[PDB]
């Protein structure tokens, strides 16, 4: 689809067997999901942006369904107020910016 | 142009006669520019990043060129690791997300 940017580009994702709203985020390297349980091994990570850094749990090889499109990749879980789909997954979906 | 997201969507901007690089960010409402001098009066603003809130200087109706596209609008100035073009300006240059 073509998403206009008048409003937040929010989409419904599916991850860990749960439906969620998430922000399509071209300015995010990583995909960051509000704290939840995911299966498999994880390791700690520090990620930053405006306002400094938060500590998160990194899970690798995680399937996510993004607006109906399946993709697999690393997923970060932590204290974010907004679920964020970053470039690591937006590429798998073939998302581009156009103007 | 059509911009894939395998790398960071960095473009050149021109603001205050100065050339800078900035990040095209669909996940951001506002545009945040590293500390620089801009004409006119400014108003206060608190914005929330991933790491928490920072105080920034809000300048309105500022002329800014983004990848050869002219925009005039609100620019926030404050500590940021990266210049960020938010949706307020992305809509001015007709940017869309497509997949
Ligand atoms: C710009 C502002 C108005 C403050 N809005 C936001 O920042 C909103 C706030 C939302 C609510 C809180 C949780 C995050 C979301 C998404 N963010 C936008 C979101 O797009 C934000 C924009 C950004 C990019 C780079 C540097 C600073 C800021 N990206 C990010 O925060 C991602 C997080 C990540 N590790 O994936 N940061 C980065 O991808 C990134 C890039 C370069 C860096 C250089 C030095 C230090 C840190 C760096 N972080």
């Amino acid at each position: 689809p073509q998403i206009t940017l008048w409003k937040r580009p929010l989409v419904t994702i599916k991850i860990g067997g749960q439906l969620k709203e998430a922000l399509l985020n071209t300015g995010a390297d990583d995909t960051v999901i509000e704290d939840m349980s995911l299966p498999g091994r994880w390791k700690p990570k520090m990620i930053g942006g405006i306002g400094g850094f938060i500590k998160v749990r990194q899970y690798d090889q995680i399937i996510i369904e993004i607006a109906g499109h399946k993709a697999i990749g690393t997923v970060l879980v932590g204290p974010t107020p907004v679920n964020i789909i970053g470039r690591n997954l937006l590429t798998q979906i073939g998302a581009t910016l156009n103007f």
